C-alpha cells in the first residue's frame, strides 16, 4: 500500500563488514525503521538503489541484522541496480499489537536494568492499569577516595562510572537507570563508583560545576516521556545529592547519586522507537499514541 | 651499712614456679625495691625468713628476676631458716650513676613505643640539656566501621584497642602513649583501631561517657610528671577528639583520639622507678630527685 | 454485632506524628487488633474517646485490605469504626494481621503474608564450606570468611546484651530455616563484610544461653500435619574467637535442620471477639482457621 | 656594605593572616631572597614601605616565616613609614659556608624523598667526592584499573598521583623524583598508582599524548641541573615506559614509569636557591658556583 | 519376569556402615542397576546371598542408597542366607518414562552446574524439540599469582580448582561443565582460579604440557554423548585458551580457560545411567535409545 | 710463588655473554677460588690456554673489586696468566674470603654478611607475640591471609616444586640469619608479598621424614664458638595444617630459630688455600680463627 525510499545502501554481508560503520548502522537504522512503519501501518514495500554496483546478491545472504520478529514479515527482492524488500503487515496473533522497534521502556531485575520487549512491556501496562544501607549511603555527607563501599548492587543500588565527559555521561545514561527504578521499586543510582569492585572513584572536582550540573539532571528528569493511567496524574520523585570525596588533605571530587522513588504509573527513558507511514513518510509515532495503541 | 627485711618469701626454682605468680610478684618486687634502694646509697644487707623451710641451698634462681648489672653486684648468702643478699653500692665505673629499676621515660621508634633504659634515658636527658594524613584522620568527624584506614602505624600514629573497660584502657594505656610522642616528635595515638588490620572498630556507644572520659583524660595528663631544663618551662600541648563511629544506619560507637605535640625537655608516665634508703627505710626518690641524681 | 473501647487516642496525621511514638504505637496496635478481631468474628463498631479534643477529623498505619473493610465515623468526642465481615472472597479466610511464619529466600529471611502462608501451609500438607564453618572450633578475630550470606546462612551482628540479642533474634531465623531448606545462622559476624566478631567473652555465659537458647527453640509454636510429629532439629556450637594468641570472644552458631511442616516465631497474630474483649486465637486455632 | 629595596610589604602576624596569601609569599621570597643575598656576600641592610601604614610595631610581629638560622643574623628596625633589617655576614662557624635558601638536591630514604638541607648536602657531596619486583613492574605491558600491585613504596620505588593535568604534574614532579634517585640507589617511580593503596589507576587516554610526553620527560631529565666530580663526566640514565591500564572491554589510561640509575655524582632538581648580591641587585649564584663555593 | 544376581553382598545398616565403602558402594551400584534395569523392563526378582550371614535377620534397615521413587516399588524378602527383592514394572503414572538412574544431563543455574533429574530433563528435551568482564578475562593473556578478579561467578563464569593431577582433575570435571553450559546460555569455565575467593592459583608450569592436554580436551569435549532433534546437526563449539600466570619474576604456572558456545539440543556428560535387562544379562542402554524412550 | 692451572676457559666479553652460561660460570668459579687461593697464602700466577682461540686481548670479567686490585692481567700466545699479589692486611679485613657464609636479618631481608660486617660481627660475639600465636595455631586456612607481617623475626618464604629440596636449600640461610640476630621464625609456604597461606600439597609431603631432614641439615650446619659453655642452636619445627573447604589439603611448614650465643654458618666458609697440590679450601675452624 506504500512505497518508501531508503537511498543509497550497500547490500553484502563481507561488504557491509568492510564498510565504514558509521554509515553501515544508519543505512541499517533507516531499513529498520521503514521496516517497522510498514508492518505498522499496512503492506508495503522498501526500495533502495544498491551502492556497491559490481557486486551482487548471492554475495550477501542474510545480512543487515533483522529482528527474528520482523524477518517473519519481509521477503527480498532484487531488480537489476534496485533492492527491494515486502513487508506483510504486522500480525496481531503474536498477543502483542503494532511491531516496536524499542520499547524505551527500562526495569531492573537483581543487578541489571534492561529495556523491556513488546512482551514485557505489554504485560507491564496491563499490571500498571490495574536498602536500609543504600539510605545510610545516600545520606552520607563525605566519602573518602578509593573507599571500598559494602553496599552490594542490587535491585535498588546502581553503581556506574563516570566518562571523560560528567555532563555527557549523566545526561546520556540518566534516563535509563531513573526509568528502570521508577518502573521497578525504585532506587538508587550512584556516579563514580566503579561496579566490579564498589570503590569511590569521584569525579575531578575541577571537571564538574554543581548547580549547573543540578539544573541539568532536573532538566533531563522533567524531560522524560511519562504515561500515566491513575486519576491524580503525579510528576517523577528524585532527589540528587552531591557526596563528597577527599583523599589526605582535602577534598578531591564528587560522587554523583540520585534516588528515584517507584513510580505509580509507567516512565520512559525516550519517546518508544515505533514508526508510523503518515501520508508521504515513516514519522515515529509520539508516546500517547504508542502507549494507546498497546492498551 | 643497713638492714633490710623482704620477709616471708619462698624460694627456689620449681618452688617459686609452683607458686601463686601475684604473691611471687609481690615478693620479687620487694626485693627488687630493696636492691635498689641498697645499691644507690651504701652497701648494704637484704634478709628474709624461707617460706618453703624445705629449701636447700644452690636449688635457687641464678636470676629469680633480676637484672644482670644488679646480679654482678648481691652475693647470695643461705643462714638457717633465713636467706640474706649481700648488696655492694651501685658502681659508678659503667657511666650510669643512680642504677634505675625502670627510667619510666618512653620514646617511639618506627612502629613500637618502648620504656628507655639507663643509658638511652642518660643520653637522651643529656640531649635535650642541649603524617599530613594523620592529620586529616585527626581532623575527620564520622567513621565507618569496621572501615580499613590507609594510615599506617608510624612514629607519629599509634592504632591501639579498647579493652573491656574503657576508662581504666585509656587511663591505664595512655601515659605510655603521651610520654612516647612528647619524647619524640609528637603523634597521634587512635583508640579503637586494631593495629595489625588498620581497621576502624571502636568502644561501643552505650560504654562510654564523652565529657567525663575527657576530664578523666585532662586529669590523666596534667598528672604526668614532667622535668624542665628550659626557661619558660610550658606544658604538655594534647588534643582529644572523639571520633564517630556509625555502621549501616546510625552511630554505633566511638574512636578516642589524641594528639600529642613534641615536647621541650622530658616527660614521663609515672614517677620513675628508682628507690633510696633514707631513714632507714625502702622510699622510692621522687622525680625532681631522681633528674637531678642522672645529671 | 459487637462493641469495642479502643479508649483514650489521639487522631489526626500531623497530631500523631508531633505525639510520642511509643504511645502512638501502643494506641495503634490496640486499633489494629480490634479490628482483626471484628473483622474475623462478624460486623463490628469500635468507639474511643480522643484525646486531642480541639483536633477533629480532616483537621493512621492502618493496612490496606484492612481499609476495604472499615468505615470512620466522628460523632462529638468519640471515634467509631464501622468494621465489616472479613470478605472470605480474596481466596484467604480469616484476616490475620502478622502470620509470624518466617522464610528465607536467598539472602533475606522475611516473614509470610496471608497468601504465602496460606500456599506454604497447602504445599506442606502434601553449604559444604557451610558445613565446614560449623565444625570449625578456632576463629580469629576480623577473620574475613569466604562463606557468603545465602538461603542456608545467614550473619547476623551481637547488640549490647547478648542474652537478648540472641533471644530476640533467634526465633525468626529458626523458623525461617526450619521452613525453608535449613541453614546456618552465625551470631558475631557482620553480615556486609562478612567479618568475625566475636562478642566478648566476659559477657556471656555458655552453658547458661546454651540452657537458654534450648528454651527458647523448644518453646516455639509448631504445628504438624504427618503421621510422627517430631520436635525442630537444631545444633548449637560456640566458636571461639582469638585474637593476638589470646582468646577473646564467641561467635555462636546455630544450625537448624529442615522441618517436615511448620514452624512459627510467635503465637500468629489474630484476634478474635469473645464474650469479654478482644482475644488472639491460639496457634492451633489459627493454623486450622487457615484451612 | 650594600641596601637592597624590597618595595611595598605589608607587616604584622594579624596584618599578614588576613591579606591575599599569594602576596604575602610574594613580599616573603622577596625578604628571604634578600636576606640571603646579603648572608652570602657580606653586611647589608634591607628597606621596605610599610603598606597598611596604621599597622605599625609592636604589631609587625616576629612571625615572617624566615628560616631560624637566618634570624639569628638579622635584626629589625623600626622608622616612621619605613621598615629595615639589619643583615649580618653569615656565619662559617657551624661548619657550613654559605647561607643556602635550598639545595635543590633531593634524596630518597625508606619511604620519603626529601630535600637535603644545608649540612645534609655538605656531608653529601663531600661523600660523593671520594627491587626485583620492581623491575617486574616495570617489564609488565598491561595493569588492569583499580589493580592492587604487591611493590610496596621503599627507596627503590615511588608510587605518585597524577594531578588534572599531566603534563604539568610530570613536568612539575618528576625531578624532585629522578634528582633523589640519581642521588641514593637509584630506583624508580610511578605515576598513576595511589600510594597509601598501591592501587592503579592512571591518566585517562584521552588526556595524553605519549610520542609528545616522551619527549617533554627526555627534556626535562636532561634540562636537569648536574654537577660532576669523576673523570669521565657521565649523563643520567633514565628509561621511561608507558604501562597499559585496561578495565573491563579495553583500554582506560596509562601509568607512566621512569626507571633511574644511581648516579655518580649528584643531580639537582632545580637550579639551587641561593644569592648574591651583584653589585646592583640580588643575583641566585648558578649551579657551578654554588657547588664549588660549598667547598673549601 | 527376570531373576537377576548381585551375588555376594553385605546385608544390615550397622554392618554395612562398618564394611569397607568401596566394597560396599559396589555392591549398592550392583542392586541399583539391576533394580533400575527391572523397574525398565518388566516386574522382575533379584537375589544375593549374604556375607554376614548371622548378622541379618531385621537388623538389616529401610537405610541403604535407594532413591525413594524406586523404593515405592520394591519389595524386601529374607530367605534363609538369601535376600531378593521384589521389582514392580516401572510406574509410569509419574508422567515420566522409564525409571532412569542419573540423566548425565547438566545445567547451570545461578552458581551451581547440576544435573537435571527425570522431570527437569524431561522437560529440558521437550523445550529443546520445540559476560563482557568475562570476554574480557577469556582474551586475556597474562595473570599474576594470587591476582583477585573481580569478575564473579555467574551462570556465565565457573571457577574450579585444579586437583593434584591436572590430566585427570580436568579429563574428570570438564564434562560436567560443558553439558551444562551447552545446555543453558553456555559459558565459560576457568581452571586454576579458587571460587571462594576468586583468585588466580594456576597448576605448576613443571605439571603441565599445553599441546598435549590441548589434545586431550579436544578427545575429552569430542567424546562426550550428543543428541539433536534440529535438521542441521553441528558439533559443540568450544575455544580453548591457556592464560599464563606469573609471579614477582617470570612464568609460574597456567589456567586452563574453556569457553563453551550454547548449544542447540542437548549436551550429555556420559552415556546417561539408564539400564535394560537384555536376553538374560543387566546392560545400560545407550544414549540414542535412551533419548528416544524418554519421548 | 706457585703455579695454578685453570685449564680450558673461553676467554671474552663478547664470547662470554654468548657461551653456555652454566660453563661459564663452572670457568668464573674456578678463576675467583685460584685467585682466593693465591691471594691468602702468598703471591701467585694463573695460567689457562685460551679455548676461543681466535679471540684474543682487546676483544673484564666477574671479579669481585677489591681483588682486582691484586690481579694483573697477562697474555701470551694461546695462554693467558694472572699475576695475583699476596692479599693486603692493609684493608680492615686479613685473609681475602670469597663468601663469609655468615647470614643476619637486617629489616624484612636476609642476607650474608661481607668481609667487615663478619669481622666486627664476631668480634662482638668473643665479648613478636602474634609470631608466636601463629605459630601454636597448629591449624590454617587455604588463602588465609596472616596480618603478622614479616620482620626481623618472621620470614614469608613460599615452596618450590621439590619441597624437601626447598627446604634444605633455603633453610640454612635462614636458621644462620635468625641465630646471628635476635632469632626468629621462617615459614614455609606462605606468600611474602601478600601474606597468605599456600600450603604445600598433602600428597607431596612426608611429615616424619622431612622433620628427619630438617633435623640432620639443621645439625650439619657450621657452628663455631666463643663461650664457655658451647651449645647447639634450639630450633622447634611445627607442620601447620591447612585446610580449604571440606578437610586438610596441605601444610605450612614453620621452623623457629632462637638466637644464638655465638655465630653460624649456612656452608663451609668459601675461602680458600693452596696446599702442595692444589687449591683446597680451609675449614670452618681454620677461617674463623683466622678471621681473629
Ligand atoms: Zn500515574
Ligand atoms: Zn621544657
Ligand atoms: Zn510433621
Ligand atoms: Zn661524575
Ligand atoms: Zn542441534
Ligand atoms: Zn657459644
Amino acid at each position: 500500500e506504500c512505497v518508501v525510499d531508503a537511498g543509497k545502501v550497500t547490500l553484502g554481508t563481507q561488504q557491509r563488514q568492510e564498510m565504514d560503520p558509521r554509515l553501515r548502522e544508519k543505512q541499517n537504522e533507516i531499513i529498520l525503521r521503514a521496516v517497522c512503519a510498514l508492518l505498522n501501518s499496512g503492506g508495503g514495500i522498501i526500495k533502495a538503489e544498491i551502492e556497491n554496483k559490481g557486486y551482487n546478491y548471492e554475495r550477501h545472504g542474510v545480512g543487515l541484522d533483522v529482528p527474528p520478529i520482523f524477518r517473519s514479515h519481509l521477503d527480498k527482492m532484487q531488480k537489476e541496480n534496485h533492492f527491494l524488500i515486502f513487508v506483510k503487515s504486522w500480525n496481531t496473533e503474536a498477543g502483542v499489537p503494532l511491531a516496536t522497534l524499542c520499547s524505551n521502556l527500562y526495569h531492573r531485575e537483581r543487578t541489571s536494568t534492561d529495556v523491556m520487549d513488546s512482551q514485557e512491556a505489554l504485560a507491564f501496562l496491563k499490571c500498571r492499569t490495574q536498602n536500609v544501607s543504600a539510605a545510610a549511603l545516600f545520606d552520607r555527607k563525605r566519602l573518602q577516595y578509593l573507599e571500598k563501599l559494602n553496599l552490594p548492587e542490587s535491585t535498588h543500588v546502581e553503581f556506574v562510572m563516570f566518562s571523560t565527559d560528567v555532563s555527557h555521561c549523566v545526561k546520556d545514561r540518566l534516563p535509563k537507570c531513573v526509568s528502570a527504578f521508577a518502573n521497578t521499586e525504585g532506587g538508587y543510582v550512584f556516579f563514580g563508583v566503579h561496579d566490579e569492585t564498589c570503590q569511590v572513584i569521584g569525579c575531578e572536582k575541577e571537571k564538574i560545576d554543581l548547580t549547573s550540573l543540578r539544573a541539568s539532571i532536573d532538566g533531563c528528569i522533567k524531560k522524560l516521556p511519562v504515561h500515566h493511567f491513575c486519576t491524580q496524574r503525579p510528576e517523577i520523585k528524585y532527589v540528587l545529592n552531591f557526596l563528597e570525596v577527599h583523599d589526605k588533605g582535602a577534598l578531591r571530587g564528587y560522587v554523583c547519586a540520585i534516588k528515584v522513588e517507584k513510580f505509580c504509573c509507567a516512565v520512559f527513558a525516550k519517546v518508544p522507537s515505533s514508526w508510523q507511514v503518515k501520508d508521504n513518510r515513516v514519522r515515529q509515532l509520539p508516546t500517547r499514541e504508542w502507549t494507546a495503541w498497546m492498551m
